[PDB]
């Protein structure tokens, strides 16, 4: 009986994400209808509060390190591929692209890890879906992109498409990448009991060590910050956490292992402050002003 409503971006991966969330939520066969309302991030979470809408399905990585009070992430599934992916135009991996080779991306947590490897390459802004993107590399004035393997993996493109997967040794990948997000009311007891089948418990644990050190940080998608966590066997959490400046010559890096997803997640940002990093931040997002 109970219609759940489901606000989505309007974009082909943000309904294509939205509506694998939808399929999944139906296996388990209880009654509930869906249904989809095409609608800015503060948009969707206020339309939440007002209950015009029930839920929304994010990428993890897009979502706000501080949710406002209400609503809560209630659903976090099994994650896919975290890992930054490098498309090479000529085929090139990344130690074999020609010195200067532009590489485009447009964030700063990307192009500065890339050029802590190797500073003789250029990053260059790009804009435009995966689709976009990937043409604008045959044609223009692109050597390589940086993509996320998740998104690739989501619009149906074959694994092959990818030149090299850059493991986190490389490229740490943005907090959440590869995870989905479902966001809803923190009191819809319904629909949370609900989302609890889809959620993975691993792939929570970690992405809530990832999430607390972004939170700490005070860090979002414009700042050059990295965050991956995974569960070891025995239930350790490893979390990989980045800072770095946008010219790749400082890298703030700390790796910590243990239980507790908040305390990893809190030492992780006490640790790279108390280093420099918070001033960092901080410089960078005055420049962006
Ligand atoms: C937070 C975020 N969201 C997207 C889609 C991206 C990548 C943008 C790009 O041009 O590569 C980011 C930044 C990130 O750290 O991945």
């Amino acid at each position: 009986m109970r219609k759940i409503i489901v606000g989505s971006r309007r974009s082909k991966l943000a309904l294509t994400q939205t509506k694998w969330v939808i399929e999944q939520l139906k296996k388990q066969g209880l009654p509930f209808e869906f249904e989809i309302k095409e609608m800015f991030v503060k948009e969707i979470e206020q339309a939440m509060l007002d209950k015009e809408i029930d839920m929304a399905v994010h990428s993890m990585k897009n979502m706000p390190a501080v949710l406002p009070e209400g609503l809560t992430i209630g659903c976090i599934p099994l994650r896919e591929d975290h890992r930054d992916a490098l498309i090479s135009k000529n085929g090139e991996r990344f130690e074999e692209l020609p010195s200067g080779a532009v590489i485009g991306t447009s964030s700063l947590r990307r192009g500065a890890q890339l050029l802590s490897m190797r500073s003789d390459i250029e990053i260059k802004w790009i804009r435009g879906n995966i689709d976009t993107r990937l043409e604008k590399l045959k044609n223009e004035d692109y050597d390589a992109i940086i993509l996320a393997a998740a998104g690739l993996s989501r619009m149906g493109w074959s694994k092959d498409t990818v030149t090299q997967y850059l493991e986190p040794e490389i490229s740490v990948p943005a907090v959440g990448q590869g995870a989905l997000a479902i966001e809803c009311r923190e009191n819809d007891h319904e629909l949370l009991s609900l989302l609890q089948a889809l959620n993975h418990d691993e792939t929570a644990r970690a992405v809530r060590a990832e999430r607390v050190f972004l939170k700490e940080m005070e860090g979002g998608c414009q700042v050059p910050i990295a965050g991956y966590g995974r569960i070891l066997d025995g239930g350790n959490i490893e979390l990989t956490s980045l800072v770095a400046s946008p010219d790749g010559k400082t890298i703030y890096k700390e790796h910590i292992t243990g239980k507790d997803p908040i305390a990893i997640g809190s030492e992780a940002a006490e640790r790279l402050t108390s280093q420099g990093a918070k001033l960092l931040i901080d410089r960078v997002k005055e420049e962006l002003d």
